[PDB]
Protein backbone atom coordinates (compact mmCIF):
# COMPACT_ATOMS: atom_id res chain seq x y z
CA UNK A 1 0.00 0.00 0.00
CA UNK A 2 1.36 0.51 -2.23
CA UNK A 3 5.72 0.48 -2.61
CA UNK A 4 8.31 -1.55 -4.23
CA UNK A 5 9.94 2.02 -4.05
CA UNK A 6 13.58 3.13 -5.63
CA UNK A 7 15.53 4.84 -4.42
CA UNK A 8 14.41 4.64 -0.49
CA UNK A 9 11.71 6.97 -0.28
CA UNK A 10 9.90 8.19 3.01
CA UNK A 11 6.28 8.06 1.81
CA UNK A 12 3.86 10.69 2.76
CA UNK A 13 1.97 8.60 5.31
CA UNK A 14 5.38 7.79 7.06
CA UNK A 15 6.06 11.91 7.72
CA UNK A 16 2.24 12.32 8.70
CA UNK A 17 1.18 14.12 5.60
CA UNK A 18 -2.09 15.93 4.82
CA UNK A 19 -3.55 14.36 2.00
CA UNK A 20 -3.02 16.50 -1.18
CA UNK A 21 -5.86 17.79 -2.91
CA UNK A 22 -3.61 18.36 -6.02
CA UNK A 23 -4.68 16.64 -9.53
CA UNK A 24 -2.62 18.64 -12.75
CA UNK A 25 0.06 16.04 -13.79
CA UNK A 26 3.53 16.45 -15.40
CA UNK A 27 3.84 14.67 -18.59
CA UNK A 28 6.73 12.46 -17.86
CA UNK A 29 9.50 11.90 -19.54
CA UNK A 30 10.21 15.15 -17.51
CA UNK A 31 13.25 17.61 -18.81
CA UNK A 32 14.09 19.78 -15.94
CA UNK A 33 15.32 19.79 -12.65
CA UNK A 34 15.10 22.80 -10.08
CA UNK A 35 17.31 22.40 -6.52
CA UNK A 36 15.95 24.69 -3.94
CA UNK A 37 15.93 25.24 -0.18
CA UNK A 38 13.01 25.44 2.03
CA UNK A 39 15.34 28.31 3.72
CA UNK A 40 13.73 26.65 6.78
CA UNK A 41 14.76 24.82 9.38
CA UNK A 42 17.86 22.20 8.75
CA UNK A 43 16.68 18.74 10.83
CA UNK A 44 19.33 15.71 10.94
CA UNK A 45 17.30 12.98 12.26
CA UNK A 46 14.37 11.20 10.89
CA UNK A 47 12.28 12.04 13.43
CA UNK A 48 13.09 15.42 12.96
CA UNK A 49 12.95 15.50 9.37
CA UNK A 50 9.58 13.86 9.64
CA UNK A 51 8.31 16.50 11.82
CA UNK A 52 10.19 19.14 9.24
CA UNK A 53 8.35 18.34 6.38
CA UNK A 54 4.90 18.12 7.99
CA UNK A 55 6.04 21.39 9.17
CA UNK A 56 6.93 23.05 5.65
CA UNK A 57 3.73 21.60 4.47
CA UNK A 58 1.01 22.74 6.79
CA UNK A 59 2.66 26.31 6.15
CA UNK A 60 1.92 25.73 2.41
CA UNK A 61 -1.72 23.96 2.84
CA UNK A 62 -2.94 25.89 5.45
CA UNK A 63 -1.34 29.41 5.21
CA UNK A 64 -0.69 29.59 1.58
CA UNK A 65 -3.85 27.61 0.85
CA UNK A 66 -2.12 25.24 -1.73
CA UNK A 67 -3.19 21.79 -2.27
CA UNK A 68 -0.18 20.16 -1.55
CA UNK A 69 3.56 20.99 -0.54
CA UNK A 70 5.23 22.67 -3.29
CA UNK A 71 7.96 20.35 -3.70
CA UNK A 72 7.50 16.66 -5.44
CA UNK A 73 10.56 15.54 -3.15
CA UNK A 74 12.20 16.94 -0.14
CA UNK A 75 15.88 16.14 0.80
CA UNK A 76 16.35 16.02 4.71
CA UNK A 77 20.13 15.93 6.51
CA UNK A 78 19.73 12.90 7.73
CA UNK A 79 20.01 11.47 4.57
CA UNK A 80 16.76 10.37 3.45
CA UNK A 81 14.42 11.45 0.72
CA UNK A 82 10.76 12.76 1.95
CA UNK A 83 7.98 12.22 -0.60
CA UNK A 84 5.83 15.65 -1.64
CA UNK A 85 3.75 15.43 -4.94
CA UNK A 86 6.22 12.87 -6.47
CA UNK A 87 7.17 12.20 -10.21
CA UNK A 88 3.30 12.39 -11.70
CA UNK A 89 2.08 15.45 -10.10
CA UNK A 90 2.92 19.32 -11.25
CA UNK A 91 4.40 21.06 -8.47
CA UNK A 92 4.61 24.99 -7.13
CA UNK A 93 8.16 25.37 -7.15
CA UNK A 94 9.45 27.63 -9.44
CA UNK A 95 6.75 29.70 -11.00
CA UNK A 96 4.46 28.70 -13.61
CA UNK A 97 6.76 28.68 -16.50
CA UNK A 98 8.70 25.72 -14.86
CA UNK A 99 5.85 24.32 -12.42
CA UNK A 100 5.18 22.27 -15.17
CA UNK A 101 8.06 21.44 -17.26
CA UNK A 102 10.69 20.78 -14.07
CA UNK A 103 10.86 18.26 -11.06
CA UNK A 104 11.51 20.57 -8.05
CA UNK A 105 13.22 18.71 -5.05
CA UNK A 106 14.06 20.57 -2.13
CA UNK A 107 16.72 20.80 0.32
CA UNK A 108 15.56 21.30 4.27
CA UNK A 109 17.15 23.92 5.63
CA UNK A 110 19.12 27.14 5.33
CA UNK A 111 22.46 26.29 3.14
CA UNK A 112 23.36 30.41 2.51
CA UNK A 113 26.28 29.80 4.54
CA UNK A 114 26.16 26.21 5.55
CA UNK A 115 26.60 23.05 3.44
CA UNK A 116 24.98 19.97 3.12
CA UNK A 117 25.75 16.68 4.39
CA UNK A 118 27.58 14.22 1.89
CA UNK A 119 24.85 11.62 2.44
CA UNK A 120 21.87 14.67 1.74
CA UNK A 121 23.81 14.91 -1.76
CA UNK A 122 24.34 11.03 -2.38
CA UNK A 123 20.52 10.91 -1.63
CA UNK A 124 19.83 13.47 -3.88
CA UNK A 125 21.66 12.17 -7.01
CA UNK A 126 20.71 9.16 -6.44
CA UNK A 127 16.50 10.21 -6.04
CA UNK A 128 17.38 11.63 -9.46
CA UNK A 129 19.39 8.41 -11.18
CA UNK A 130 15.69 6.77 -9.87
CA UNK A 131 13.55 9.32 -11.59
CA UNK A 132 15.31 7.89 -15.01
CA UNK A 133 14.56 4.26 -14.20
CA UNK A 134 10.94 5.17 -14.00
CA UNK A 135 10.73 6.70 -17.09
CA UNK A 136 9.63 10.45 -14.74
CA UNK A 137 13.26 11.95 -15.59
CA UNK A 138 14.60 11.92 -19.47
CA UNK A 139 17.63 10.59 -18.99
CA UNK A 140 19.63 13.63 -20.99
CA UNK A 141 17.94 15.14 -18.06
CA UNK A 142 19.05 19.20 -17.06
CA UNK A 143 19.75 20.38 -13.22
CA UNK A 144 18.89 24.03 -12.82
CA UNK A 145 19.20 25.65 -9.36
CA UNK A 146 16.09 27.63 -7.81
CA UNK A 147 17.98 31.18 -8.52
CA UNK A 148 18.70 30.08 -12.41
CA UNK A 149 15.19 30.45 -13.12
CA UNK A 150 13.51 32.66 -10.26
CA UNK A 151 14.54 35.89 -8.42
CA UNK A 152 15.89 34.06 -5.55
CA UNK A 153 18.63 33.45 -3.68
CA UNK A 154 17.36 29.90 -2.91
CA UNK A 155 19.17 27.04 -2.77
CA UNK A 156 21.54 29.25 -1.22
CA UNK A 157 25.00 30.32 -1.70
CA UNK A 158 26.87 27.15 -0.56
CA UNK A 159 24.79 24.70 -2.39
CA UNK A 160 24.25 26.55 -5.50
CA UNK A 161 27.80 26.07 -6.30
CA UNK A 162 27.80 22.29 -5.25
CA UNK A 163 25.20 21.45 -7.17
CA UNK A 164 27.42 23.48 -10.35
CA UNK A 165 30.06 21.07 -10.10
CA UNK A 166 27.00 17.85 -11.08
CA UNK A 167 27.49 16.13 -14.59
CA UNK A 168 23.74 17.03 -15.59
CA UNK A 169 23.89 20.78 -14.39
CA UNK A 170 23.21 23.27 -16.99
CA UNK A 171 23.50 26.95 -15.87
CA UNK B 1 29.77 -3.63 -17.33
CA UNK B 2 26.96 -1.01 -16.83
CA UNK B 3 27.80 2.92 -16.36
CA UNK B 4 24.99 3.79 -13.58
CA UNK B 5 25.93 3.14 -10.61
CA UNK B 6 23.72 2.43 -8.04
CA UNK B 7 21.98 3.53 -4.36
CA UNK B 8 23.02 5.27 -1.48
CA UNK B 9 25.62 4.18 0.66
CA UNK B 10 27.95 5.63 3.31
CA UNK B 11 31.28 4.63 2.38
CA UNK B 12 33.75 3.20 4.61
CA UNK B 13 35.49 6.36 5.42
CA UNK B 14 32.23 8.29 6.02
CA UNK B 15 31.66 6.09 9.51
CA UNK B 16 35.43 6.52 10.29
CA UNK B 17 36.24 3.06 9.21
CA UNK B 18 39.53 0.99 9.45
CA UNK B 19 41.43 0.30 6.47
CA UNK B 20 40.53 -3.65 5.20
CA UNK B 21 43.41 -6.06 5.62
CA UNK B 22 40.63 -8.89 3.46
CA UNK B 23 42.01 -9.85 0.01
CA UNK B 24 39.90 -13.18 -0.94
CA UNK B 25 36.99 -11.82 -3.22
CA UNK B 26 33.64 -13.33 -4.39
CA UNK B 27 32.66 -14.76 -7.97
CA UNK B 28 30.20 -12.38 -9.69
CA UNK B 29 27.35 -12.93 -9.44
CA UNK B 30 26.29 -14.42 -6.07
CA UNK B 31 23.47 -16.21 -5.90
CA UNK B 32 22.73 -15.95 -2.34
CA UNK B 33 22.24 -12.94 0.43
CA UNK B 34 21.87 -14.20 4.33
CA UNK B 35 20.46 -11.51 6.20
CA UNK B 36 21.51 -11.75 9.86
CA UNK B 37 21.39 -8.44 12.70
CA UNK B 38 23.96 -7.45 15.30
CA UNK B 39 22.24 -8.76 18.76
CA UNK B 40 23.55 -5.43 19.42
CA UNK B 41 22.47 -1.69 20.66
CA UNK B 42 20.59 0.09 17.99
CA UNK B 43 20.67 3.60 16.76
CA UNK B 44 18.40 5.87 15.04
CA UNK B 45 20.11 8.70 13.58
CA UNK B 46 23.16 9.45 11.04
CA UNK B 47 25.75 9.81 13.75
CA UNK B 48 24.81 7.53 16.33
CA UNK B 49 24.87 4.49 13.67
CA UNK B 50 28.34 5.75 12.08
CA UNK B 51 29.02 5.25 15.68
CA UNK B 52 28.00 1.96 15.88
CA UNK B 53 29.38 0.35 12.75
CA UNK B 54 32.71 1.22 13.78
CA UNK B 55 31.68 -0.95 17.34
CA UNK B 56 31.09 -3.87 15.27
CA UNK B 57 34.16 -3.39 12.82
CA UNK B 58 35.83 -2.70 15.82
CA UNK B 59 34.63 -6.00 17.70
CA UNK B 60 35.60 -8.07 14.66
CA UNK B 61 38.49 -7.07 13.62
CA UNK B 62 40.29 -6.23 17.20
CA UNK B 63 38.67 -8.97 18.96
CA UNK B 64 38.06 -11.79 16.60
CA UNK B 65 40.56 -10.65 14.28
CA UNK B 66 39.17 -10.61 11.34
CA UNK B 67 40.15 -8.50 8.49
CA UNK B 68 37.31 -6.32 8.34
CA UNK B 69 34.06 -6.29 9.24
CA UNK B 70 32.25 -9.34 8.87
CA UNK B 71 29.79 -8.42 7.13
CA UNK B 72 29.17 -6.90 3.24
CA UNK B 73 26.77 -4.42 4.26
CA UNK B 74 25.42 -3.20 7.86
CA UNK B 75 21.66 -1.59 7.95
CA UNK B 76 20.43 1.00 10.61
CA UNK B 77 17.28 2.11 11.85
CA UNK B 78 18.39 5.74 10.68
CA UNK B 79 17.78 4.23 7.42
CA UNK B 80 21.36 4.11 5.97
CA UNK B 81 23.52 1.32 4.88
CA UNK B 82 26.73 0.88 5.78
CA UNK B 83 29.25 -0.16 4.23
CA UNK B 84 31.12 -3.05 4.46
CA UNK B 85 33.61 -5.62 2.71
CA UNK B 86 31.01 -4.56 -0.08
CA UNK B 87 29.98 -6.60 -3.31
CA UNK B 88 33.39 -7.79 -4.64
CA UNK B 89 34.83 -9.40 -1.39
CA UNK B 90 33.96 -12.62 1.03
CA UNK B 91 32.63 -11.78 4.19
CA UNK B 92 32.73 -13.87 7.52
CA UNK B 93 29.04 -13.71 8.63
CA UNK B 94 27.65 -17.24 8.13
CA UNK B 95 30.03 -19.77 8.57
CA UNK B 96 32.52 -21.30 5.73
CA UNK B 97 30.30 -23.09 3.37
CA UNK B 98 28.07 -20.40 2.99
CA UNK B 99 30.67 -17.28 3.31
CA UNK B 100 31.90 -17.83 0.32
CA UNK B 101 28.83 -17.86 -1.79
CA UNK B 102 26.59 -15.16 0.11
CA UNK B 103 26.39 -11.57 0.29
CA UNK B 104 26.05 -10.50 4.35
CA UNK B 105 23.93 -7.95 5.39
CA UNK B 106 23.44 -7.69 9.16
CA UNK B 107 20.23 -5.21 10.54
CA UNK B 108 22.02 -3.33 13.47
CA UNK B 109 20.36 -4.31 16.50
CA UNK B 110 18.37 -6.69 18.73
CA UNK B 111 15.40 -7.71 16.81
CA UNK B 112 14.37 -10.59 18.80
CA UNK B 113 11.32 -8.63 20.45
CA UNK B 114 11.73 -5.59 18.10
CA UNK B 115 11.58 -5.27 14.41
CA UNK B 116 13.31 -2.59 12.40
CA UNK B 117 11.45 0.54 10.96
CA UNK B 118 9.98 0.50 7.11
CA UNK B 119 13.32 2.74 6.41
CA UNK B 120 15.68 0.23 7.39
CA UNK B 121 13.70 -2.28 5.50
CA UNK B 122 13.17 -0.48 2.72
CA UNK B 123 17.17 -0.12 2.70
CA UNK B 124 18.09 -3.39 2.51
CA UNK B 125 15.84 -4.17 -0.03
CA UNK B 126 16.62 -1.23 -2.36
CA UNK B 127 20.12 -2.23 -1.58
CA UNK B 128 19.73 -5.75 -3.12
CA UNK B 129 17.77 -4.33 -6.29
CA UNK B 130 21.23 -2.58 -6.65
CA UNK B 131 23.00 -5.40 -6.40
CA UNK B 132 21.14 -6.88 -8.84
CA UNK B 133 21.52 -3.48 -11.25
CA UNK B 134 25.23 -4.07 -10.32
CA UNK B 135 25.88 -7.13 -11.68
CA UNK B 136 26.99 -8.29 -8.43
CA UNK B 137 23.84 -10.14 -7.35
CA UNK B 138 21.67 -12.62 -9.68
CA UNK B 139 18.87 -11.34 -11.13
CA UNK B 140 17.12 -14.29 -9.04
CA UNK B 141 18.88 -13.97 -6.29
CA UNK B 142 17.67 -16.22 -2.85
CA UNK B 143 17.72 -14.56 0.74
CA UNK B 144 17.94 -16.61 3.51
CA UNK B 145 17.84 -16.08 7.43
CA UNK B 146 21.24 -16.37 9.54
CA UNK B 147 19.24 -19.23 11.47
CA UNK B 148 18.51 -21.17 8.46
CA UNK B 149 21.78 -21.67 7.23
CA UNK B 150 23.47 -22.12 11.18
CA UNK B 151 22.60 -22.79 14.20
CA UNK B 152 21.52 -19.43 15.54
CA UNK B 153 18.74 -17.08 16.79
CA UNK B 154 19.81 -14.24 14.43
CA UNK B 155 18.30 -12.50 12.71
CA UNK B 156 15.86 -12.51 15.33
CA UNK B 157 12.28 -14.13 15.55
CA UNK B 158 10.17 -10.61 14.50
CA UNK B 159 13.14 -9.89 11.65
CA UNK B 160 13.03 -13.37 10.42
CA UNK B 161 9.43 -13.28 10.49
CA UNK B 162 9.00 -10.44 8.12
CA UNK B 163 12.12 -11.55 5.71
CA UNK B 164 10.26 -14.82 5.51
CA UNK B 165 7.87 -12.96 3.27
CA UNK B 166 10.32 -11.10 1.06
CA UNK B 167 9.41 -12.55 -2.93
CA UNK B 168 13.23 -13.53 -3.36
CA UNK B 169 13.09 -15.27 0.29
CA UNK B 170 13.63 -19.52 0.29
CA UNK B 171 14.18 -21.27 3.88
O1 LIG C 1 17.24 0.30 -7.55
C1 LIG C 1 17.60 0.54 -8.74
O2 LIG C 1 18.11 1.62 -9.10
C2 LIG C 1 17.37 -0.51 -9.80
C3 LIG C 1 15.92 -0.43 -10.28
C4 LIG C 1 14.91 -0.49 -9.14
C5 LIG C 1 13.61 0.21 -9.51
C6 LIG C 1 12.57 -0.16 -8.47
C7 LIG C 1 11.92 -1.49 -8.84
C8 LIG C 1 10.44 -1.30 -9.02
C9 LIG C 1 9.94 -0.20 -9.75
C10 LIG C 1 8.57 -0.04 -9.89
C11 LIG C 1 7.71 -0.97 -9.32
C12 LIG C 1 8.20 -2.07 -8.61
C13 LIG C 1 9.57 -2.23 -8.45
Amino acid sequence: EDPPACGSIVPRREWRALASECRERLTRPVRYVVVSHTAGSHCDTPASCAQQAQNVQSYHVRNLGWCDVGYNFLIGEDGLVYEGRGWNIKGAHAGPTWNPISIGISFMGNYMNRVPPPRALRAAQNLLACGVALGALRSNYEVKGHRDVQPTLSPGDRLYEIIQTWSHYRA
